[PDB]
């Protein structure tokens, strides 16, 4: 549970897990995803019901499911959770699509 390498293809579905939120129900938590070069980063929420067809939705267990990750969606995924103890759980998952930009940021 720390910077996991995940390979994917443009238009292919991909799922991510957030170290902290078990099979439990959809509780309080924040979701963030960084893609593109720098101006493509978007904030994901536990309420993806609807726009899922446009982007993706968040699982009830605190996970992330994508219907089709595009080349623009390529980048790094970051998730955060909060336990009853007061401590927060961090989770970073690296995602790579088929086609690449070429030059790094």
């Amino acid at each position: 549970g720390s910077a996991q390498n995940i390979t994917a293809r443009i238009g292919e579905p991909l799922v991510l897990k957030c170290k902290g939120a078990p099979k439990k129900p959809p509780q309080r938590l924040e979701w963030k995803l960084n893609t593109g070069r720098t101006e493509a980063w978007k904030v994901l929420s536990p309420q993806g019901g609807g726009p899922w067809d446009s982007v993706a939705r968040v699982l009830p267990n605190g996970s992330l499911f994508l219907p089709a990750v595009g080349i623009q969606d390529e980048g790094i995924f970051r998730c955060q959770a909060m336990n009853r103890n007061g401590k927060e759980t961090k989770s970073n998952y690296r995602v790579r699509v088929y086609q690449i930009p070429g030059k790094p940021e």
